[PDB]
């Protein structure tokens, strides 16, 4: 509800960076709060933006919109002062109804976490090697422990093939009933050419059963969908991507998005 100074630890790929992100308030003009680093110009601020809104009449929903950028300094070979060459941005976004607790609510956070450090992702965000590819990925069933609110939970995701149409994957549940799967596609399909830049998606499809009464058979309710989306661009090494992916895992665990998620809290 108030904002902090959020500390993360253990970033990169060598785990080893910290990262200090004091805050900036909250922007009233659109319930935007905001958080960067202290560089001492605007342009090279790593800025992290939290978001949470309410349902309305055309929305009907809950939203948390969490988006992330990184900029990069160059040396300006003419000039004195350093400029922004490019940035990497992120952005991750939640759909939530208020029938959905919060255990439901958790459990995408903690499992959106666990994912980011998984084998396949780090495959595919820093290596660039998408999931639909024979030589590229694994493609093997993964594991997702302690995730939950109290951490105790185990995520087994099964592959449930590739579809070439779109290049998404699909990594599903074990479950029987297709529509009760809780199905996780990850799409690194990097169209070069009219977006120019490179962008990964991963939509943490849970969806939930609730059903008495009801001819004995289970259906669908809410299905909590969550995305997730990066932008990289050419010439962005894989250790400026790396860096973006692990501290996207470290807000999920932050203090100040535990409430934002759980408790649906926006910190002012």
């Amino acid at each position: 509800a108030k904002l902090e100074t959020v500390t993360l630890g253990n970033i990169g790929k060598d785990g080893k960076q910290t990262l200090v992100l004091n805050p900036r308030g909250v922007n009233p003009t659109n319930g935007v709060a905001s958080l960067s680093q202290a560089g001492a110009v605007p342009a090279l601020e790593k800025r992290v933006t939290v978001s949470v809104s309410q349902p309305s009449r055309n929305r009907k929903n809950y939203k948390v919109q969490v988006k992330i950028q990184n900029p990069t300094a160059c040396t300006a070979n003419g000039s004195c002062d350093p400029s922004v060459t490019r940035q990497a941005y992120a952005d991750v976004t939640f759909s939530f109804t208020q029938y959905s607790t919060d255990e439901e609510r958790a459990f995408v956070r903690t499992e959106l976490a666990a994912l980011l450090a998984s084998p396949l992702l780090i495959d595919a965000i820093d290596q660039l090697n998408p999931a639909y590819a024979y030589g590229g990925a694994k493609l093997e069933t993964v594991t997702l422990g302690n995730i939950g609110k109290d951490g105790k939970q185990t995520l087994v995701l099964n592959p449930r093939g590739v579809n070439p149409t779109n290049g998404v994957a699909s990594l599903s549940q074990a479950g029987a009933v297709p529509a009760l799967e809780k199905r996780v596609t990850v799409s690194v399909s990097q169209p070069s050419r009219n977006r120019k830049n490179y962008k990964v998606q991963v939509k943490i499809q849970n969806p939930t059963a609730c059903t008495a009464n009801g001819s004995c058979d289970p259906s669908v309710t809410r299905q909590a969908y969550a995305d997730v989306t990066f932008s990289f661009t050419q010439y962005s090494t894989d250790e400026e991507r790396a860096f973006v992916r692990t501290e996207l895992a470290a807000l999920l665990a932050s203090p100040l998005l535990i409430d934002a998620i759980d408790q649906l809290n926006p910190a002012y």
